[PDB]
C-alpha cells in the first residue's frame, strides 16, 4: 500500500490558486499585458514566482530590466501576502482535514510538495502544520515544477520512495512533476485542463483515504 501522500497546496488544500491568479492578473495589467485570463492561468499554476512572471512577460514579448523584474515579483508577492492574511481553518477545502486525520491514523506519511514560499504561513493560518511530517523547502531544490525535484524531496523528507507515494495536484505542471518523480498522480479539476490519462476528481471531497487506496491498487 502507498506509504506517503505528497500534497500540493494552492488549489488542493485551499482556494489560493484563485488568489495567485487574481494577483498575477493585476500585476500583468499594471504593466500593460492583458492576456492573463483563466485559460492562460492554467500555464501559471504550479510554476514558481519568477517563472510565472517570465511566462507573463513572454506572452507579450516584453523585456524589463533585472531591477524591474525583481520589483514586479516583489510587488505581486506583497499584494498576495496581504490577500491571504485572513485565511483561516474555515478555508480548508472539503475533505482535506479528514484525509489528513485518516492518513495519520493509518501511519501514512504526509509531506508538502509546494512551490510556494508562503506555504508554511498558510498551513499555520489553517491550523494544519501539525498534520505534516515534512514541508519540502522550494528554495532548496535545484529545479522547480514541472521538474520532479520538489516531489522527490518531499518523499525523501519522510523516508519514503516516490514510487511508494501518491501526489495530489491541481496543475498541469504539477501533474508532470509527479509523473516524472515516480509517484502516482491524482489530479483535482477538469480533464479538459489536466488530461485524460490520469485519475482526475472533480472536487477535493473525492480525496478520501477510501478512494486513494483503490487508485494505488488499480
Ligand atoms: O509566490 P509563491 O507563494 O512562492 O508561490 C509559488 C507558486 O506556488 C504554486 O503552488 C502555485 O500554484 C503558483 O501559482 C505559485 O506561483
Ligand atoms: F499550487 Al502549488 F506548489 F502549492 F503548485
Ligand atoms: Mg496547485
Ligand atoms: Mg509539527
Ligand atoms: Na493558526
Amino acid at each position: 500500500m502507498f506509504k506517503a501522500v505528497l500534497f500540493d497546496l494552492n488549489g488542493v488544500i485551499t482556494d489560493t490558486a484563485e488568489y495567485h491568479f487574481r494577483a498575477w492578473k493585476a500585476l500583468a495589467e499594471e504593466i500593460g499585458i492583458n492576456g492573463v485570463d483563466r485559460q492562460f492561468n492554467e500555464q501559471l499554476k504550479g510554476v514558481s514566482r519568477e517563472d510565472s512572471l517570465q511566462k507573463i512577460l513572454d506572452l507579450a514579448d516584453k523585456k524589463v530590466s533585472a531591477e524591474e523584474f525583481k520589483e514586479l515579483a516583489k510587488r505581486k508577492n506583497d499584494n498576495y501576502v496581504k490577500m491571504i492574511q485572513d485565511v483561516s481553518p474555515a478555508d480548508v477545502y472539503p475533505g482535506i482535514l479528514q484525509l489528513l486525520k485518516d492518513l495519520r491514523s493509518n501511519k501514512i506519511k504526509i509531506a508538502l510538495a509546494s512551490a510556494s514560499k508562503n506555504g508554511p504561513f498558510l498551513l499555520e493560518r489553517m491550523n494544519l502544520t501539525g498534520y505534516f511530517d515534512a514541508i519540502a523547502d522550494p528554495a532548496e531544490v535545484a529545479a522547480s515544477k514541472p521538474a520532479p525535484d520538489i516531489f522527490i524531496a518531499a518523499a525523501h523528507a519522510v523516508g519514503v520512495a516516490p514510487s511508494e507515494s501518491i501526489g495530489l495536484e491541481d496543475s498541469q505542471a504539477g501533474i508532470q512533476a509527479i509523473k516524472d518523480s515516480g509517484a502516482l498522480p491524482i489530479g483535482v479539476g477538469r480533464p479538459e485542463d489536466l488530461g485524460d490519462d490520469i485519475v482526475i476528481v472533480p472536487d477535493t471531497s473525492h480525496y478520501t483515504l477510501e478512494f486513494l487506496k483503490e487508485v494505488w491498487l488499480q
